[PDB]
């Protein structure tokens, strides 16, 4: 064996879900309409979600027992610790997540006592808040000029009004001009595309749902590609608000930290796997502290589908004994997503590797010099935002 996997740290995206309750409000109002009630709770993660989840769990926990990360059978505390922000949605794909890669291993997953996890709601805690004052100067020192960034973006608004408005009936929300906006909490928002990019969020979480046609957006919708050419206003939004670096470095700084440290040797808890299951906003900081940007065939850029994750493996050359990082965004495709599909050779997961001078190409995918990855990954960091993170929660 000429390459050996010592750890993960994985960083997933929750599973599909509904719409959340202020989504729903906003882009009902946005439209003047009603939206599909799903079977499932708004945000709350759906059956198919954790259908989808548990695939690509299956599929993980093969792919990482054929590599002898992990042992055969049942895990131990060795072998893997699961985090999981502390809403439904992302516990239960926590356990979708082991419920695949550990059939039935009734495998726990953890998470916080309250409704806070300083790793994820990240905005409840002094250190990894952002100051309102600067957060506006980012958030509009990014922007620049936002009606030329709305002309630029005139097709797809047109797309999404085609497939979101009634003809005849009006459509608020595409009238609007954007502004950077901020509330008295300090949240920044920009106005219309935000409201946009939740739109666009449901339509695609819609499609990969396997929701019929008709309560996706009203028959209008009905392949792939559509939900494609929607995309760039949620990469819009996220560029505009999750991925402002100034954002990034107070809100995800912690987050970054503890991954890094947990793909560090001597790291604790000893594990091979430390899986961390939270929200698309958790990883789009995270990247972005990375300098990461990814794009996946059928998706926009930095685009973070339902159940995709950003993962850290730490190998090891067989012959030099030297460490290695390989940095990866996985996600599944639309369709694949939608069909419930199997990874497999003829529909395998979407995948880009991170990379930078002096990496190479392996057998095993692109594999950075330890040292070097760790460095230039955690450049961006903001460590006053970075405080230390007991990594085991209690309980």
């Amino acid at each position: 064996r000429d390459w050996q996997l010592e750890k993960v740290v994985e960083l997933s995206r929750a599973g599909i879900r509904p719409p959340t309750a202020g989504n729903r409000e906003a882009i009902e109002a946005a439209t003047g309409r009603p939206w599909t009630e799903w079977t499932t709770h708004d945000g709350e993660l759906t059956g198919h979600g954790y259908a989808a989840v548990v695939n690509k769990g299956r599929e993980e926990g093969q792919h990482y027992r054929q590599l002898g990360l992990l042992q055969a059978g049942c895990p131990t505390a060795e072998s893997i610790y699961v985090r999981a922000s502390p809403l439904q949605r992302t516990r239960a794909t926590a356990q979708a997540l082991v419920d695949g890669a550990f059939p039935g291993c009734g495998v726990a997953i953890h998470y916080a006592n309250g409704d806070a996890d300083p790793l994820f709601q990240t905005d409840k805690f002094a250190a990894t808040q952002t100051d309102p004052a600067r957060q506006l100067a980012a958030v509009k020192e990014k922007a620049g000029d936002l009606a030329q960034r709305r002309q630029a973006l005139a097709p797809t608004i047109q797309l999404l009004k085609q497939a979101v408005c009634q003809a005849d009936k009006p459509c608020p929300i595409f009238d609007t001009p954007w502004r950077v906006e901020q509330s008295k909490s300090g949240k920044t928002t920009i106005s219309g595309l935000s409201v946009m990019a939740n739109m666009v969020e449901t339509l695609r979480l819609g499609w990969s749902e396997n929701l019929p046609l008709s309560q996706l957006a009203w028959g209008k919708i009905a392949q792939a590609s559509q939900i494609t050419a929607l995309l760039p206003l949620l990469t819009e939004n996220y560029d505009l608000s999750n991925d402002v670096l100034y954002t990034a470095q107070k809100r995800g700084s912690v987050l970054l930290n503890a991954m890094l440290d947990g793909v560090k040797p001597e790291a604790s808890p000893n594990v091979r796997w430390l899986l961390l299951v939270a929200h698309d906003t958790n990883i789009a900081m995270v990247r972005t502290l990375m300098n990461f940007s990814w794009q996946l065939p059928g998706y926009s850029r930095g685009n973070i589908p339902p159940g995709s994750s950003l993962v850290l493996e730490r190998w090891r050359d067989a012959k030099s004994g030297e460490r290695y990082l390989r940095v990866y965004f996985q996600a599944q495709g639309l369709d694949d997503l939608r069909r419930l599909q199997t990874p497999d050779a003829q529909h395998p997961m979407l995948r880009q590797e991170w990379r930078q001078p002096g990496c190479r190409q392996t057998d095993v995918g692109t594999l950075c010099p330890f040292q070097a990855a760790i460095t230039a990954l955690g450049q961006r960091i903001d460590r006053p935002s970075a405080p230390a993170v007991a990594m085991v929660l209690p309980k």
